[PDB]
């Protein structure tokens, strides 16, 4: 086990092992630190009550699994996991150690104009770590740029916290109500920041769900009978044929003269239909992808058992499952 240092940081105390040093406030409680271990700077993050409720120790058992199993190049990863905690008894916080995240895609972007090999890089590396996220059985739900990571060599990963509403990069299906979500719900919202990239301007800029979900209309129109087949709820179909019938606009027309290929891909990402919605693993096979593309380093991800997920637990159980796993912790080489 071992030695800890406490500290003030900022009228929260920090109880952390020696092994991580010069911490300075940077989420929910989170310093840039040096870990001596490896000459790296690392974000710690500790989380606030993480076991009041059963929700929030739910929420903190979700985080801690999902970390834990998220081992790939364009995903965070889970540097280390500790408390000062010496026994389950006296187990009350929870610290996440994680690479330090500088600037994220749109500090990218509002630092310098990008090429469209930049472009090309970007989301290729969005998608190969989406296809390994999607392989989980897992569904981001809120990409968006403020939730990529991008370091000085334009390399990407792709973490979620909790500009930059998410709103804008929200599928419609999601704004109205379902659920019955599909994965590619996240593909959409690449298909949001990918068009931002190529344009400069947020693809719909939406004042708030209404708003949004007109603006989303004018560019891929309003639903044919084929989706409007699929539609369940009453009304739900009461505003989608409620209001006027749009046309599918030109997207060749609408993205200038950025890349033709981008502009394929586009159109294969931005469908109304989440059925006919190109996948991740699909967009990586796109000729927009031609100079990043290997079908041979594109792995999937280990299987994720998420049957937690239907279990309603009360918060001991809950808080005890965490500290098992913060017990089981294998720190990566
Ligand atoms: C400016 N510096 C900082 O503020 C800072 C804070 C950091 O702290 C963080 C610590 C943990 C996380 N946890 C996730 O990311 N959780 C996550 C949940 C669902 C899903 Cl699906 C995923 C996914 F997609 F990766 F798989 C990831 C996020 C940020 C890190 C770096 N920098």
């Amino acid at each position: 086990r071992p030695t800890f240092y406490r500290q003030e940081l900022n009228k929260t105390i920090w109880e952390v092992p020696e092994r991580y040093q010069n911490l300075s406030p940077v989420y929910g409680s989170v310093c840039a630190a040096f870990d001596t271990k490896t000459g790296l700077r690392v974000a710690v993050k500790k989380l606030s009550r993480p076991f009041q409720s059963i929700i929030h120790a739910k929420r903190t058992y979700r985080e801690l699994r999902l970390l834990k199993h998220m081992k790939h190049e364009n995903v965070i990863g889970l540097l280390d996991v500790f408390t000062p905690a010496r026994s389950l008894e006296e187990f009350n916080d929870v610290y996440l150690v994680t690479h330090l995240m500088g600037a994220d895609l749109n500090n990218i972007v509002k630092c310098q104009k990008l090429t469209d090999d930049h472009v090309q890089f970007l989301i290729y590396q969005i998608l190969r770590g989406l296809k390994y996220i999607h392989s989980a059985d897992i569904i981001h739900r809120d990409l968006k740029p403020s939730n990529l990571a991008v370091n000085e060599d334009c390399e990407l990963k792709i973490l979620d916290f909790g500009y930059v509403a998410t709103r804008w990069y929200r599928a419609p299906e999601i704004m109205l109500n379902w659920m019955h979500y599909n994965q590619t719900v996240d593909i959409w919202s690449v298909g949001c920041i990918m068009a931002e990239l190529l344009t400069g301007r947020t693809l719909f800029p939406g004042t708030d769900h209404i708003d949004q979900l007109k603006l989303i209309l004018r560019l891929v129109g309003t639903p044919g009978a084929e989706l409007l087949k699929k539609i369940s709820s009453e009304s739900a179909r009461n505003y989608i044929q409620s209001l006027t019938q749009m046309p599918k606009m030109n997207f060749a027309n609408v993205f200038i003269g950025a890349n033709p290929l981008a502009v394929d891909l586009l159109e294969k990402m931005l469908v109304l239909d989440s059925d006919k919605r190109i996948t991740a693993a699909q967009a990586l096979a796109h000729a927009y992808f031609a100079q990043y593309h290997d079908p041979d380093d594109e792995p999937v991800a280990d299987p994720y058992d998420q049957s937690f997920e239907s279990r309603d637990l009360l918060i001991d159980e809950w808080k005890s499952l965490t500290y098992d796993e913060v017990i089981s912790f294998v720190p990566p080489p």
